[PDB]
């Protein structure tokens, strides 16, 4: 930037090696960053009780799989309580997963909050007193961060306020991460609220992904150190057209080329309610688009990589290895339709 | 504001009769609000050590003055820890101007935050966690609230993204002080930062003012419920050219009702470094402008009212009778020197 | 502005001197600039032709009102063909109109033009090649020129591409015209196209008022060098419940105050419909408000200074003293109800 | 959109097959589109006089070339004037162009207004009466069309008005083009007036194609059925330190994959002044970039088609076959660089 550049040739030069080496084989991206809350939601659907012992144990089980996870997985995103534990041994789960190779990358916004004026829309909060948190997650062994800003389709939303004021918090979001060394996530998510289709999905994402680019290359940061983590382009679940993995992935190539560019090094895509085999069977029609697809499309997932680990476990253990080859399975399975190489 | 107002009626009534009993009668604004460095600095002047002791008493002085200073001040800013300070007797400072119908006021922002990309830019912090506060706020007896904003004037400043989110930060702070009860008080403080010349700083002034109130009108804040806490445009102290009271008021006001709609019920001024004397002189000269002036103008001033009063106190008792002889004089000098009534 | 002011001294100067000298003494606009087909269908509804001599011969009528009439007209807006008409001698329309000292300007906008991707929005063109035509105009005697901007109130109207390129649209012409020396006169005229409330177009009016200057100022346009023609805050001819004078006027107050600066020297008011003895009451309603009003609110009028003219020539010789009185009736009567002295 | 889209399925496909079609197989576009004034300026370097003969006559030689020419070259941008010329014979040029399998364009812009309160930078008129010229261009055999948007850079250049006004007004160029069924040619011209640097000069590229690509999303622009015609991020002649083919090669794409979508199917060169050889070098190197550079790079050449062509005619007759082998070579050369083929 001539006289006032954002980042150093050395800054520059690691976070594309940290962005690149996240999704550099075809590998994704575990998000095991649910929070209490959302990890208490997840345990309701098998009867087990939300603690954090049931929390430390499960994770422990993902952390704990055979060695041969690097070649599925390149990133595993935690939450701040979940960084700090240790496992039965008395080791590190940061260090567990830094041994065999994974990037590891916390989650970064701290929430909600209502935008006054609006329809029951919100923009995020989490930027006061970032630069310290991520310095801290930077020495405490920590590569990348996720930040997640929902925007929502209903009447009169996505408005302009709520489009500008989240594509902005995620813009200072990630410039502040690349200043403290840490490769940005961004998650624009949009979720439908009403009855909607395919075209309208699709139109929405180029305006918010057109948007956020615009509010990235307004703050300056550097798009080979950071990653995208956009929703792929479907309906309301509630609807009785059922879009095909074909339709689906025409419609989401087709919003990302449009709108994303080609310095982002991958695009790893969020679950958001979809299954696992419903996920894989999307992911490998993406990679499988005749489009040009300049980046490493992979997958960012969290359900869809621990709904099998989580009916096999039960909260219960000698299910150690049950969970550990469930999550096995979904992890290969996704590696294998990063690629376009899924039967 | 067919389907989704940001208020109600109760809501917008109750900000508007907040916002012009602060500036009812001439009345201004005493900005006690100094955090725990700037009122070390203010202390450093008289050879007092800063400690949360000197602090609690100067305040004690300052706040137990004659019950004839409603008439001169309107409002009174203070900072978190003062709101929660006991008086000697065993009473609330925020009690004790409130029996004397001073309206209350609470420093808002949490600090500065470095802006990537930019020539010393900042944004402020404070938003996350912000509707929280207000509210406790208002449950303490606090009616308004105030926030900051820092633009420069430098080889490339203000930038179009320091403008924008500084912009966008006033407003908003704006909404949710306005969501929870509280008025806002914008206090958009264009630095010299430099040697530049009164037609610079006027029309950064102009530019600064015009992108504060269009994004406050984006955020949907109620104008009528908010004052304004501008800077009187001057010109950097290093350049020689001195200007007279009727030049920086011509300046400010040609800046103010350019930008400023006549929605907002008062303009209040800080000082920045003014002596009390040019202080009190200028804002004569600024009511005494034959231009429309659609708004109450006043003063939010600092350390232009509590600079005789520190120069009088010395940290030292006995002498607390000049520290409120040199506090009432100068708070009636400048509710005098708020309606042109000032020789 | 610093190093590369838009206007000078003496272009200021002469720009603000014509804009206050249009509405100097309560005196209004009348918007005799009616285009070929517009002025052939309020044509029509006298059972007349529509030809080039009767547009000639009606205001001929018009200008040949007795010198009196400076006490009520401060300005004339005309079209192209009929500033250079002749009143039947060898002295023009615009000279005949400039010893009677009353201020000339000229309609400057070509149209409308489609804007892709929107419910029915267009933009105005009229920007290419109006420097030269306003230099012209200027050489030509006439002082200000006028520029309307059409905005609709629909589903998903206004958008955002429609209110930020018809506002840059108008600020662009505002600058052209000041550059050239003619006063700009901005009519954004927000038209509902269904079955709308008061307050959702106070509220679109008032978003309409804030880009507009938002755009206004970014452009660098000397707001006192310029008049504002605004549609008063009404309600279509479908909507069930009828608002009064009142109300109209709250409404129309209370959208101007919050976005039009102080800078403005005066707003003068468009009919869009309404009738005269309506339009005149409304005027008069409005510059009774309590509100501050910084500005010197008058009308722009068209058909509501020219629908008993219309009624009372018929296109008959003969009938010309009953026009002249119809005409001049109109004329006083919204004069005296452009400062709150109407009964 | 959902409800209102700008283009059909039927006009989205003709634009992607044309503008695919110009870029098909490494074939570039030869820009013989100089106006006037333009084109005497070419024509005096070789001495001989300015008239529409002499450009009939040199186009003509251009446009007589054999058959294989559509092979290098896969579309030709004229002027209006030029469209309608004759081949000294029955046919026209654009039809001689038409059976040769050469694609159409016209230029489309009418060029600079100066944008007042800004350092001597401009914007575009052309956009009234467009979609008209448009549709008749259609009719008369043109399938794309191109417009020019300079940008300075300088002390305060560019600035936000300039950027934005140059980034909407292509937008709307596009949009209109695209409803009318011409391809439409972007091209923002990054002139530097000074001393700048490579750094500095990709900065500004950047936020000029990050601005124009946003503003073409929000006028609802098909970016499969549009080509960008950028400058090669290079150095002015006054710069002390010369730019290797490497470096600027380098610049380029670095600035066109972090702001150009990869949905447009190509992006042409122009020239600015450099050389044919550099050019052609240039090129090259670009299109040997190991980047991902999802587009397909050619050339839009002017003056580096056409300079061994205007030494070679020289004006005189007989001199035809030396100016035909003098194009063909360079259409040939160029075309090899942008297939990355050229030793």
């Amino acid at each position: 930037a001539h006289r006032f550049p954002a980042l150093t040739q050395e800054q520059k030069k690691e976070l594309s090696e940290i962005a690149q080496s996240i999704v550099a084989n075809g590998k994704g991206i575990l998000a095991a960053d649910e929070s209490v809350g959302t990890m208490g939601n997840r345990l309701q659907r098998i009867k087990v009780e939300n603690t954090e012992e049931n929390r430390r144990q499960f994770r422990e089980i993902l952390f704990s799989v055979d060695s041969s996870i690097n070649q599925s997985i390149g990133g595993v995103i935690l939450f701040h309580e979940t960084l700090y534990q240790k496992d039965s041994q008395g080791k590190l789960f940061r260090n567990i997963l830094k041994e065999k190779g994974i990037v590891v990358g916390i989650k970064l916004d701290q929430g909600g909050a209502p935008l006054a004026g609006t329809n029951k829309e919100t923009t995020i909060q989490g930027l006061d007193g970032l630069s310290e948190r991520c310095a801290q997650y930077k020495k405490d062994g920590v590569d990348f961060g996720k930040w997640r800003a929902v925007l929502r389709i209903a009447d009169q939303c996505p408005s302009s306020l709520a489009i500008q004021e989240n594509a902005n918090a995620l813009a200072r979001y990630a410039s502040i991460c690349q200043q403290n060394g840490l490769v940005p996530i961004v998650e624009p998510e949009v979720i439908p609220d009403g009855d909607h289709d395919l075209e309208h999905c699709q139109y929405v994402t180029e305006k918010v992904l057109a948007a956020v680019y615009k509010a990235l290359n307004d703050h300056h940061v550097y798009l080979e150190g950071t990653l995208l983590k956009p929703n792929m382009v479907t309906a309301g679940h509630a609807c009785t057209k059922k879009y095909t993995p074909e339709q689906v992935a025409m419609a989401t190539v087709t919003a990302l080329h449009r709108t994303v560019p080609a310095a982002v090094p991958g695009i790893c895509f969020l679950s958001g309610g979809m299954s696992e085999e419903d996920a894989t069977l999307n992911l490998n029609a993406i990679n499988l688009c005749p489009l040009p697809k300049p980046w490493k499309l992979s997958f960012s997932y969290g359900r869809a990589l621990q709904a099998s680990a989580l009916a096999a476990w039960g909260g219960k253990a000698a299910n150690k290895e049950a969970t550990q080859e469930a999550f096995m399975k979904r992890a290969m399975a996704n590696c294998q339709a990063a690629k376009g190489q899924y039967v």
